[PDB]
């Protein structure tokens, strides 16, 4: 069978999987492809926060200013929109853009019609939150899985193309096999989540940096498709447990390593919902992501599932991208948004260590 | 931490395990520890079945006889009874027996009183059926996990002693870490489980060889000092669905790889049942082992319980010993039982290959 990791990323193992090679997965997955040319991708996911409904007018501008601005030269070659209320009652509406590579993205936000408008001390003045938050993982720093082979979401859609069926999943620890990097590296954790300029408590600009190898999960849902009785199988049967275990993430994150879980619908232009969600779940170690899913009653719950429907699903469009990324490679900068908003509500002020 | 494996059978790696170094398990577990005069154990099933109840007063007999061959010179060092109910209705009494070498096993066996009985024409004219499932194990080829420290069941009975708090449990792959030979050994599985001599169908004797790594399971359950209201925890929430999954093996095996599944409780020498019970289960490999337990819906369940009831856990007694052999160090020998018993229900006639 095919691999999940790309032919050119292939190399010698010093580190070894959980499976003999004998192993035959029960069901087929796909994963994106590219090839050499693509060394680094970023995922600028940029949000636009507000509480009031006198607001919304406003926070859809934003939102729109925002996407406007990815026509631009060096815009990303991706997008997609999402909204999503948080725990605090804050509305959050998320731009995520995907460039395929590191330098295209510094030339976009560092681009006078870009780098005015989030440097404006307007941002201060608009009474809504703003953040970004931009990730760079290596080609050898993330991983795929589609169950289904065209039209791919999220990070795939800047890939070159989707593979044949792959031998690594099916497993808890297959995620893991297919990082390229997982060949060589155990992606452990180290260091915190630093604030380094700017207090929370205070609001205005607060920045915060990532630490070595903390994992991006996105686990999306796609139902815009199905048949009246595949809707209902996903409305009835999947999707309360999927907002079970979204919310338990939500609301105890710190327990089990989870710095910020957001379970997002997506929305065209005007906020109207389409039938497409995910989760964006930040994490303070790859290894904390998969004890939670091979051992929390909800994914557990969740999961069975979809081994048992995976013979006829027969629309429902489901799949994952997890990232691992250096420290540098992250950049999480928020104005105006409640202490609580993604890394701000984990990340160690300039005293806390 | 403490490791799982052995300090002398602890040797440079080639293959390594699937969490980083600085994994620490949620809750205390422990193993068996034998120094290295342990090289090799012999686990040795030997069995009497019947159906009929006129045949009980002979069937207990029976297995009094062969207890009684178990305190002769080369006797194992250790022994346990117990009854179960086939899925045919046949009952069937196995006495189990732990020798700490090859060598005082076969001189048990060969021994003239031993051998004269297992040859004798009244193991034909009896009525009754009878088996040996005995298998050799390296100390580097089979594994222990007890949720408790003292009195060890099973082949921790011939071991030394308790070891401390080990590092290599609570996650799916745990027990392959916790077999020496993973250090090296994708202990795969070839070959097949075949009929040397005889035929399944017409009865009488009947021999079965097994293929290399075939996969033995004894996990069991000890609540005979569990006070009213523990016992009713394990009773009335655990064991309903711990006979749901046995249940499911026992009638589903060539369907996930379980040549044969028993759930057997203990009795003693009279046939009076005691307050412990185990799943003797022989499988095609250790992985497709693993497949069922980290995804099927039953041990999924009371893998969610003991989870949450392990920090007040304290009379009921958890363990597991798994083990997994070389193609001749296996041998499965049938007198006069039903062709659905053990490995005869899947193994190779001579007719087939
Ligand atoms: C209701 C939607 C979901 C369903 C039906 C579902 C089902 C599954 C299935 C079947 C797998 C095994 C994939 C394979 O290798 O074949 C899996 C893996 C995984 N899921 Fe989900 N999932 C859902 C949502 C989520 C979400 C929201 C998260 C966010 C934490 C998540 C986290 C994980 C992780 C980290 C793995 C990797 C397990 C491993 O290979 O170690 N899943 N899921
Ligand atoms: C009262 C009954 C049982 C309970 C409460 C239970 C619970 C659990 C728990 C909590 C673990 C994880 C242990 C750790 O590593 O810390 C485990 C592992 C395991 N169990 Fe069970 N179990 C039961 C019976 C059985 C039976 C009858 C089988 C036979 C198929 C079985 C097969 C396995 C296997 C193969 C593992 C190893 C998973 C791995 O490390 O890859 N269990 N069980």
């Amino acid at each position: 069978m095919e691999s999940a990791i790309g032919e050119h990323l292939q190399c010698p193992r010093t580190l070894t999987r959980r499976v003999p090679d004998t192993y035959t997965p029960p069901f087929p997955m796909w994963v994106g492809r590219a090839d050499d040319a693509l060394q680094q991708v970023v995922m600028g996911y940029l949000g636009v926060q507000f509480r009031d409904e006198d607001q919304r007018p406003a926070a859809l501008q934003a939102m729109r200013d925002i996407v406007a601005g990815f026509d631009l030269p060096d815009g990303p070659a991706h997008h997609d929109l999402t909204h999503h209320i948080d725990n605090q009652g804050y509305e959050n509406l998320i731009v995520v853009g995907y460039w395929k590579d590191v330098s295209s993205q510094h030339r976009w936000s560092t681009s006078t019609p870009i780098a005015s408008w989030w440097e404006s001390e307007d941002r201060l003045s608009d009474g809504l939150g703003f953040f970004r938050e931009i990730v760079a993982p290596r080609a050898e720093q993330f991983e795929t899985l589609y169950a289904f082979q065209e039209d791919l979401p999220g990070v795939g859609a800047v890939m070159d193309g989707i593979s044949g069926e792959i031998n690594e999943h099916g497993y808890w620890g297959s995620m893991r096999e297919r990082f390229p990097i997982s060949q060589t590296d155990w992606m452990q954790a180290s260091g915190e989540l630093r604030v380094i300029a700017g207090d929370p408590a205070v609001g205005g600009r607060v920045v915060v940096r990532g630490h070595d190898n903390i994992a991006l999960i996105r686990s999306g849902q796609d139902w815009a498709d199905a048949e009246a009785d595949e809707r209902s199988l996903y409305l009835d049967e999947i999707l309360p447990t999927l907002q079970s275990g979204m919310d338990f993430l939500r609301d105890n994150g710190p327990a089990v390593g989870c710095y910020s879980n957001r379970f997002v619908r997506n929305i065209d232009i005007d906020g109207n919902f389409l039938d497409l969600s995910y989760n964006i779940g930040h994490w303070a170690s790859l290894d904390q992501l998969e004890r939670w899913s091979e051992s929390h009653p909800t994914h557990l719950r969740i999961f069975t599932t979809f081994f048992r429907v995976a013979a006829g699903l027969s629309k429902l469009r489901l799949y994952h991208e997890v990232s691992v990324f250096d420290a540098a490679d992250q950049l999480y900068e928020y104005i105006n948004c409640h202490p609580g908003t993604g890394m701000l509500r984990d990340a160690v002020t300039i005293a806390e260590h």
